[PDB]
């Protein structure tokens, strides 16, 4: 353990990305615990000369969800080792810290527009497109893409832009429109009809582009806290074999900072069909 | 420094819902060895030198060879 | 700093069976004094007959 010195760590040009895909589908944030709706649709008649039918809805719907960052043990075992050797490890913690930060941002997106994660697990945009049933079977088309941007305008609000899943937007940039103009080609940017897309790494979603315009996100404020008394043991490796996480300060400082998002359902998305 | 020097670092991913704190980083390390040697002149050369001491303009072309 | 020996069951997340706590949650107190007896004191208490 702790032989040969590489001096080397992994920095910037990764968590960017995600972060920008997460500040691109804008949320508005409230400080207070919980949520309220409003009042709508009410009932109103047609005959002369009388009363009919009077009946008002109203509609009360409150939101909170509390979201913890979970702290390295594998990796955590072999750097408090290298730590006290090296001044070189307590500067890469701060930058692990915005990964870490980045990660959090990256789960949150999962859990709802991809379904991987239970983080949200009743407001999710995954979930609301399979109650809907407004997804396509099979590959995606030119024209198939055209028609089923026109279906969602008729039906709800319209979005700005489709979200992309890295692999999904190269066979889309392959495909060309029936008239001449170039499709899904990016000069500077990336946009399928007119906003900037977002791109977004999901281990459950690989092909399909789902768009969503109206959708909430807030956040409690900043993944910071110090690290003191070990707590939950994986996997260490230092002398002796042990099953509990005791003794000593803690390996990997555990953030958190607690998130919520509410979804209005506008997504539809596409799935891939097999026989 | 000599040969080749390379360090990459990867952070795991955290859980959900608040229990215990996850640690666990992995880290990574590349190398290379062996470094190519520039060929010397031959025979080629050798019969432009003689020419060079003797001859101002072949003094000229040594240099820009 | 204050360790707990009994490890009551928490609402949010799982129950812990282990004893103490890494987080505050305890607080702990440090007061000590001693009485010394003039032994010559007048008490009354009440009898059934």
């Amino acid at each position: 353990k702790d032989g040969t010195l590489m001096n080397e760590f992994t920095t910037p040009i990764l968590q960017e990305v995600m972060e920008n895909s997460k500040i691109m589908q804008l949320g508005k944030y409230e400080p207070m615990e919980g949520t309220e709706k409003k009042f709508t649709f009410w009932a109103d008649k047609p005959g002369a000369y009388w009363v009919g039918e009077g009946q008002k809805i109203e509609t009360s719907k409150a939101t909170w969800v509390n979201a913890t960052m979970r702290a390295f043990k594998l990796g955590v075992i072999l750097p408090v080792t290298k730590e006290f050797l090296n001044y070189t490890y307590s500067q890469f913690f701060e930058e692990m810290k915005p990964m870490i930060a980045e990660a959090f941002y990256k789960k949150f997106d999962e859990a709802g527009i991809l379904n991987q994660g239970n983080n949200p697990f009743g407001k999710s945009i995954a979930q609301s497109i399979e109650k809907t049933n407004k997804v396509i079977k099979g590959d995606f088309t030119q024209d198939n893409i055209i028609d089923l941007e026109a279906l969602l305008e008729d039906d709800e609000l319209e979005a700005n832009a489709f979200i992309s899943k890295t692999q999904n937007r190269s066979l889309l940039r392959k495909i060309v429109d029936p008239e001449t103009k170039e499709r899904i080609y990016d000069r500077n940017s990336d946009s399928l009809d007119g906003l900037p897309v977002v791109n977004l790494k999901s281990s459950n979603l690989k092909r399909g582009e789902l768009i969503t315009g109206d959708f909430d996100k807030l956040i409690y404020g900043i993944p910071q806290l110090i690290e003191y008394k070990i707590d939950e043991t994986a996997q260490l490796s230092t002398v002796k074999n042990e099953d509990g996480t005791p003794v000593n300060l803690f390996e990997q400082d555990m953030v958190a900072l607690r998130a919520t998002m509410h979804v209005a359902l506008h997504i539809a998305d596409d799935k891939a069909f097999a026989k």
